[PDB]
């Protein structure tokens, strides 16, 4: 027969990690791999039908993605949706597909609300999620004996689609469930530097292990202000939640990175102000298969879409789409092998959840709730060179932290500071 | 042929002005009238197909209305929608039907955002709108000479679907558009005895003509507190925006009303505190046809729905559905008379707007933008008896204020107070 895959992604705005400009080559490579293997959907042809998830301004919209999804459903009758990765379109599209009893694959839509599989039935997230970051932090605290309190700051910009709110919301919700700690939210406006005056006043009393989600330049400015306030590393620890490694030139590959230098003259102070800062990012797959997949993905993207893909940590999202589509194809193959049909949403989807799969991004695990178990990396500075590099790795399947190359976290005192001062608040 | 009408309303909650329990008999009477008259759609058959606008909790939600609309569209292929009435359900359905190029009739959804016919194409509102209330006050200020400043308070309550917010938003925007006055928003928590204390402090330094949107009990409490202060009627005038006459036992019929009489023992003070308060409501249709329509609508509702309707101004919302649907049926009758078809949404809608119609609720006018021109009533106290009765009427079509039965507004000072006091704030 013919199996139709319905895609609702940005078709003409090549500025999202899930934009069709960079996800299209991934899906094409996956489908070319399905045809090559006779062990996947024998005697079947997979087809993609495209719908756009953006309004006339060229950005995400929760009012255009549902319309595109409804049009695709009526016209073509797909078997699966390669649904939106965008937090605001993904919600209505997922509600619609849950109503229709159709699976929805996505490597985006990482918000916390999308993981309540009672309202979002049959949806699978093959990419990173924000709640799983809360796991990592927990595994970190147990390691360093921080069991009392924590503070979480997120920045606000008019442009971004409210990214740090969702990131810190997921992190907070999942960390307050697994630890008996007191966690304090806080929001600040990234534009104006007057809020940074209030932030430095209200942070020595409300917390001593801080997690900031602001952008790279905002974080560097805030850290310089903190140094000017005498917030040495002997007391505080600032973790920058930079999931896609934008402050590390993508955070891809073994190279020395200096995220505190801008050639602005004010660098000697910036180096001394990053001695109390660690950076939390997604983890780079470190296998040859991922490198080859990128090598040919960058070529196909240039040829097919006239788009030049830059090296970075945002290619894990196209890789996740590739892996998730292959996993779904395998699940459908098993379903047809056991006397079913491609329209069996429940039997297909429950052969995807709670199992392990081998893809370009390594050996991945889809937990029993339908989301994927994400791995993370912690970057710390070098006392001698002053360059950042990955020091800790976190495997979310086994849920553990590992040192990389016989290099340990660099603390000014030699041990982590207490999350509660000895004679303070 | 067969003309299908798609209904998306509350089919089981029977507690809304537009609930199917009380709108169903109206539609049924309308369709019975269509069959009786050979001058309307000669020969055609009109039939309704029902979908529900509410979730499992029984309340109307923006998540369950679009799903029902999509199901109806795909299963029955309607020619017109009796779209939702709720402000939150009507937006997604309005956008969907604008996309499909299908007309959407409604006597609910009064919010301001629903009137931007660039986004909500082909939608007709046959019932009251909140923006038209901004017209009324504009015609009031001009009459009374207030042309300097105004203050608008609205209450917040967890239960209601943010009603006063939308009401005061529409009033604010439409009065700012067409008056050279400065007007200030304020929100207060209805179930918060401290908020009234903190509001009577900031009211005297923010305006002299106040418009309050809250419940009857909240307004009575606020008026008693104001009298407890020195806020006499020689200085302020408080306008209670009670569109459906909840504080006047429905506000329909010529009977004396005492909205300050609560049987609490705090009535001698309440009467003295309502001498500086006027009440703004919708206008009761004052023709025999409306009375007969109500007489038989109540009977039909009880017979066919096991629901007993209590008289009031809410009964004008079903009547609107009876009028608007008869307007549409006329428009689609003229289209078929000029070589058109029932699926020409644009040609049909152009024959409903900018024209006048004769219905049970009088001679109505649909302005050039597609919203009905609403009429209003102003109620004021009687010095001799203390009862409330309509003193002023407002015709939306002609935009005129008319005195009723030789009654003059009762001002304690003899003339309206100034909107800005001499040597004032
Ligand atoms: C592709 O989509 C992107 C969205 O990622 C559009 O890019 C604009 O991106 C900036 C941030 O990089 C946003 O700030 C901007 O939206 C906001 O901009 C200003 C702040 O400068 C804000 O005040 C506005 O209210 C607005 O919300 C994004 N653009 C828009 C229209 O919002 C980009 O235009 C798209 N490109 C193409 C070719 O379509
Ligand atoms: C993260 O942790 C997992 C384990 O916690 C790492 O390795 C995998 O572990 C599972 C068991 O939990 C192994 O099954 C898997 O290796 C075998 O899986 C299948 C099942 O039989 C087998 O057919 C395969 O050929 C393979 O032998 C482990 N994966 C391997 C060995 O690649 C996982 O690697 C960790 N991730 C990282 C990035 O280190
Ligand atoms: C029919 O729908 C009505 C809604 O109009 C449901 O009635 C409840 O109405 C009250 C106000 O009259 C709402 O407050 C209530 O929703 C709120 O209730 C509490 C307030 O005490 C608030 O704290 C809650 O968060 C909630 O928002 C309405 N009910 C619900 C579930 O919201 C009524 O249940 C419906 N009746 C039937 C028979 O289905
Ligand atoms: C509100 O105002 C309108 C006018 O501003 C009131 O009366 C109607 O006025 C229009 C002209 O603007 C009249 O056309 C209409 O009467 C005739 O309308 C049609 C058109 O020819 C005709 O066929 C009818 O038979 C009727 O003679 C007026 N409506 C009438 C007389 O009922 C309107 O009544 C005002 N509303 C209230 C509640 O007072
Ligand atoms: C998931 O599978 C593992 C074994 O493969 C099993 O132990 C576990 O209970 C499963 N969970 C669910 C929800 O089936
Ligand atoms: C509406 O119709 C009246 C006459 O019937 C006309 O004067 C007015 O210009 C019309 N407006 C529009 C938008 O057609
Ligand atoms: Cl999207
Ligand atoms: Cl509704």
């Amino acid at each position: 027969g013919n199996l139709t895959v319905a895609v609702v992604l940005p078709l003409a705005n090549t500025s999202y990690p899930w934009s069709w400009a960079r996800v299209g080559p991934a899906v094409e490579l996956a489908l070319a791999q399905v045809k090559a293997r006779p062990d996947l959907l024998p005697g079947w042809t997979v087809r993609t039908v495209l719908g756009s998830s953006e309004n006339a301004l060229g950005v995400c919209s929760d009012t255009a993605a549902p319309l595109a999804a409804v049009d695709l459903k009526w016209e073509h009758n797909p078997a699966v949706f390669l649904g939106p990765g965008c937090v605001y379109a993904a919600a209505p599209v997922g509600r619609f597909t849950a109503h229709w009893r159709v699976p929805l694959l996505t490597a985006g839509a990482p918000a916390l609300g999308f993981g309540v599989k009672d309202e979002y039935a049959l949806t699978t997230r093959a990419g990173p999620s924000y709640a799983k970051l809360g796991d990592f932090v927990a595994a970190l605290h147990r390691r360093l004996g921080w069991e009392r309190q924590a503070l979480m700051l997120y920045a606000y910009r008019p442009g971004d689609e409210e990214h740090c709110f969702f990131l810190v919301e997921g992190l907070f919700m999942r960390v307050r469930d697994r630890l008996n700690i007191t966690v304090d939210h806080l929001e600040f406006a990234e534009d104006d530097l007057s809020h940074y005056t209030r932030l430095l006043r209200t942070m020595p009393r409300k917390g001593r292990v801080i997690y900031i989600c602001s952008s790279p330049d905002a974080f560097r400015t805030l850290m310089l202000l903190a140094l000017e306030a005498g917030l040495c590393g002997e007391d505080y620890v600032f973790f920058h939640l930079d999931i896609f490694g934008q402050s590390l030139q993508g955070g891809q590959g073994p190279a020395p990175r200096r995220p505190w230098e801008r050639g602005d003259g004010q660098d000697v102070s910036a180096r001394q102000a990053f001695q109390a800062a660690k950076i939390i990012t997604y983890k780079d797959p470190d296998n040859p298969e991922y490198l080859e997949f990128l090598k040919q993905l960058k070529h196909l993207a240039y040829e097919q879409f006239n788009f030049t893909m830059e090296d970075g940590l945002v290619n894990t999202i196209p890789a996740s789409f590739h892996d998730g589509l292959l996993l779904y194809i395998q699940a459908v193959t098993e379903t047809l092998a056991h006397g079913g049909t491609v329209t069996d949403g429940e039997n297909i989807t429950q052969r995807m959840w709670n199992r392990s799969f081998q893809g370009v991004t390594g050996y991945l695990k889809i937990d029993s709730s339908g989301d994927r178990e994400t791995d993370f990396s912690l970057w710390d500075m070098d006392p001698e060179n002053g360059a950042f590099r990955v020091v800790l790795n976190y495997n979310g399947t086994s849920q553990e932290l590992v040192a990389v190359s016989g290099r340990k976290l660099n603390w000014p005192l030699g041990y982590p500071p207490p999350d509660i001062p000895k004679c303070g608040f």
